[PDB]
């Protein structure tokens, strides 16, 4: 009837670990006993209110929560008790609007978002819509599979809308939580990978995961450096948390190329309209992934083409994590482990 | 042997109409007798030499020249004497690079541009690369058709890359020189047209052209109004690329929609990352088009679907024409008449 | 503190899944919480007690058990709690006898064997000697690395003792648990691989894994076939579970070749002395691998050169699994899943 | 032009001493005038033609012929007329194949064998390939050195391939024609020698030759006695390969040890898989040796470390010699003496 859970109550203030009531699945709902729970940079963005539309206080964050179905509301037909599932950013959608009908539920205006508009995986249990949960492969442990619930599907989908094809060069900008799995998805999709970040250790993580080439934007110029090394990229995926770089990216691509954007730092970035028009460049925002995207991203994980580099932490360690994530001191992803 | 031509000998200085030697077609080249020559703002930028890469002096502007093939060099098979052809912005391309081989010759690094990097149609005669000239429909007069070489293909290709389809909504931002042509192309492409400008006259014209909706941004926030009314436009064509138009386009576009930019404004534009990523927006640069694009845009004119607003002027009065353009006194397009 | 475990109580009898006391780490010992546990055919040999030296009844089998160190006895230095480790056939050696001093601890007459002379990994927990455990790479999941603890290390060392070198031919007889990863190690060691088995699906597996040539022993005499096809092999590794395969292997090598033996079916095989002597043939038994062998064989898996073909099963179904393995219905390895 | 020689004209029939022409050397060949000619059991099998591959009829046996170079063909530099040479089992090899290029001429597919596939030293003269003759030491009589061409190099190479080091234990199984020479080589090679036989006389000879330990398998189990006593032997040389000696060898040998087989018995021997594998035992066939092996074996005799037990007989009495051989009446080795 009661559960441990990390709750946000003030934008900018440390999360408190409290013992709140356990959510109960009504008709058409399910309950999930959380086994592991990934920490996304989005969680930071939320807890501080970096965004135009802010979460409602108080709430439990976490949209990379994974575990077992521990209760099944009325008439649930897609999942049964004991099912291995995850609860991603896209908590639910309406299912019949133009977006939803075209398989673009990620754009649904009636969508609810896990760990934001509704409570998420930073708790021992969480109620979910069984129609939008990720169905997890048994062969991958909860801790390893957790980051795929967002970092994975996001960059998988991001790479898809770069409109690049096998044999072509793609640039991953920002080799962090999203970045480091993006390199892996790219290679599995037959692409050649170039990497850029501000820390040489993150570039080395990239090189190990498959990237053929890397650059430190802090050193010399990333764009210019890339035009010389590979003759510009066919595509670019931006997972960086800095507005600048959202600008340097437009210069790393060859004419007719496409830059896909995953990062969500507040503010604008400078777009050279003249060159964009003259070089026929495409800039494209990519928001997480649909249910099919998610299932496919999970499939890559299942086959071992993608393995997330994760650090373990305890629910109680929540705030220590946030700090180091802000400090850019995290290698890959941090995952809260509930295994008591 | 000798011909009259408008010549730029010093950037910024009023053109002088000089008697100059009629250019002769060598092997693989043809000669064209100009009957009409389109004028547009691009010609101002070539004359002022105010773009990042300047024309070489001296030179003859004009990339909307049309007339008859009056002489054919050796090894030419695409056209013959008497053929009615146009010499558009894309004078030539290398034909072997990645872009050229993939049908994107407009992105060719080695391309030459009529009335900019080589002499153009502000003269009685012009030499052209037969592989890159436009094949004019007999159905349409020289004056009427000239603007289609530039304004026509630009907005047409711009509409194509909005990845919209018949039945869907498109916003035509700016109903001026390009805009009033874009409306007609949009209608012929089965699109529902929403017209946006600040000029009541231009909006009335848009309505007369078949625009289903017309919003004056002076009195009404088009972004807010369109979202409320139609949930946004699947596609947005920005024919007048000001920061205000760019920002508003991002506000007007439906989630997952596409914005095509037809202009070449100076400076960096501020681009809101959050909106672009969350809304899954595509931003795409597009000016003029490939040889295929041009032929297709020409066919719409031939079939009576598209008719440019045009007035004529004499070669001797081009400086006055440049005057009207700079002061924005031109409704539609001005076309130099070379016919006797 | 109790735990589930598959126990052999009588030779030839079905194993029973009993509740048994959790083994505690004495001084110099550590406790391992099993996450996965590979099923080796040696386990069937033990449960049936068909070797001259029987295991003591009762006993828990399993020498491919992997997991996290869950407890540390006094005086342990080699590893710490949380460490990823595996417990191989060679549970421990005396450390100071002639064999141990020369790095051949696999020959120690005072050695203990996991899942044979001491309890193994068919249980939730296993106590182990930290000086002899496998130190697992983070890169590889428990399910996939499990077969390396014996299947991998055994055939890797076996291939080493064939005295073959890069470019030369090696034959793998019996493409089962050991055989199918042997093919992979062979390739990683620069050898050309030939495959022999009595099942087409097995040989198709070998072909997928890099076998340059393959032949079904049931369809033709494999010795004659290989002599004709590749001119005889420089080396053979025998991992088959039938004595006939041992006899046939001796005829597969070219003069001066080496046959290494991993397989352990009961009984004798026919050694043609005359030919062995005249042709200067070497026949060599190879028993699992040393700690050095194990570490190196693990490195090959971490780098992606070797990936075990694995299907998971539950502790409860260990008897059905033994059955399928007995009748040769398993493709690759079966690994018991102990994860949450 | 004619000479006397013992000739096999029908398999199994008694040999006849016939008058045949002296074989004359052509280019690259030399002629040897026999002073002594060793006899062994291989000569019996040649005369009986009971081996898988038979001699061609008719032919003169003898692969242990020693004497002076009495004539040379053109292009001979390794030896000159007057040189004391022996004509061993390996008459010649192609010199180009994979085996020959690797110093393993004994494995050459196109090899010819003296007194088997080509005429041998059972005659007054014999033609040889100077590139393959043994170069005899000045200080050892012909009669005494003859057996080294076969028995000598056989047990020497045999001992070498056991891969035993000075100081280590080696078992000489069977102290007969080969065994009694093997004991001496083993001691010269710094090995500790354990002798095994079922004959007290032979075992007493072993002790006389430096055998540190002697055990009669008739009275006591040599395997048990040796494992208990010295911990098993690092190496075992089986010079009389019966199934018994073979199986006892597997028992006597230390774990990771090597068993070398010198005999050529018929049929397949039952080989215990469990023992060979678990003990990490090497079983290796070895008879005669390479040209370097032979020169090395000859050096030992020259230095007085090895002296064969020899009894002389006349050419005319070869049939009687074959008789005593067949009846196992020969102590040591019998050598035909062609001296004045
Ligand atoms: N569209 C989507 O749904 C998608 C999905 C979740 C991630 N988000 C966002 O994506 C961003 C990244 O996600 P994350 O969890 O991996 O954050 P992260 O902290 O794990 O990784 C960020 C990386 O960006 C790097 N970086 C910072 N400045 C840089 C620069 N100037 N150039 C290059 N690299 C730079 C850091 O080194 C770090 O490696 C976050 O803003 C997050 O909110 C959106
Ligand atoms: N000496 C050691 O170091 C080594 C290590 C452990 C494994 N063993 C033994 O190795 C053997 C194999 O292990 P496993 O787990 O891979 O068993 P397995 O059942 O997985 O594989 C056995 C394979 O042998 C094949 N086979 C059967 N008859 C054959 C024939 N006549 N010719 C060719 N192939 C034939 C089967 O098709 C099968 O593919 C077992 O006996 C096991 O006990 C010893
Ligand atoms: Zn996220
Ligand atoms: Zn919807
Ligand atoms: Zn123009
Ligand atoms: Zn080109
Ligand atoms: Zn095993
Ligand atoms: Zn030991
Ligand atoms: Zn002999
Ligand atoms: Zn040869």
């Amino acid at each position: 009837a009661m559960m441990k859970a990390a709750v946000v109550r003030a934008f900018g203030a440390p999360l408190t670990i409290d013992e709140v009531p356990v959510p109960q699945p009504g008709p058409g709902q399910v309950q999930v006993k959380i086994e592991a729970s990934g920490v996304c940079h989005t969680d930071l963005h939320a807890a501080d209110g970096d965004w135009p539309v802010k979460p409602t206080l108080p709430f439990i964050p976490g949209h990379e929560g994974v575990g077992y179905v521990s209760a099944v509301g009325s008439g649930v037909s897609r999942v049964k008790e004991g099912d291995r599932v995850g609860v991603p950013w896209l908590y639910s959608a309406c299912g019949y609007c133009e977006h939803c009908l075209q398989g673009w539920e990620t754009l649904c205006e009636k969508q609810q978002n896990t760990g934001y508009s509704v409570n998420g995986g930073y708790g021992e249990y969480v109620v979910a819509d069984p129609n939008y949960v990720g169905l997890l492969p048994d062969k991958v442990g909860f801790v390893e599979i957790a980051p795929i619930l967002c970092a994975g599907v996001t960059v998988y989908k991001g790479l898809k809308v770069t409109d690049t094809r096998p044999g072509q060069w793609v640039v991953i900008s920002g080799i962090g939580g999203l970045g480091h799995v993006a390199v892996q998805y790219a290679r599995a999709m037959g692409l050649r990978v170039a990497a850029v970040d501000i820390d040489d250790a993150k570039l080395n993580l990239a090189r190990r995961l498959g990237a053929e080439v890397a650059v430190n934007a802090r050193d010399t110029d990333p764009a210019a450096w890339l035009q010389k090394e590979i003759g510009g990229a066919h595509g670019v995926l931006v997972t960086a948390v800095s507005p600048k770089a959202f600008s340097q990216a437009i210069g790393m691509v060859r004419r007719g190329g496409t830059i896909a954007l995953n990062g969500l730092p507040p503010g604008d970035f400078g777009t050279p309209i003249f060159d964009v028009v003259l070089k026929g460049i495409t800039i494209r925002g990519s928001i997480v992934g649909t249910r099919s995207d998610l299932q496919e991203s999970l499939d890559f994980a299942a086959h071992g083409d993608v393995k997330a580099t994760v650090s373990t932490a305890k629910l109680d360690d929540v705030n220590d994590v946030f700090g180091r994530l802000r400090e850019g001191k995290v290698e890959g992803r941090v995952v809260l482990d509930f295994s008591r």
